[PDB]
């Protein structure tokens, strides 16, 4: 099952700063904060 993976804060910040899509785990292991899953 996918969702985010450093605290789901670390994943926010991806999600409001640029990375959500743009990094790797920021996107997919922070797909909690950007809705990847």
């Amino acid at each position: 099952v996918c969702r985010d993976w450093f605290k789901e804060t670390a994943c926010r910040h991806a999600k409001s700063l640029g990375n959500c899509r743009t990094s790797q785990k920021y996107r997919a292991n922070c797909a909690k904060t950007c809705e990847l899953c």
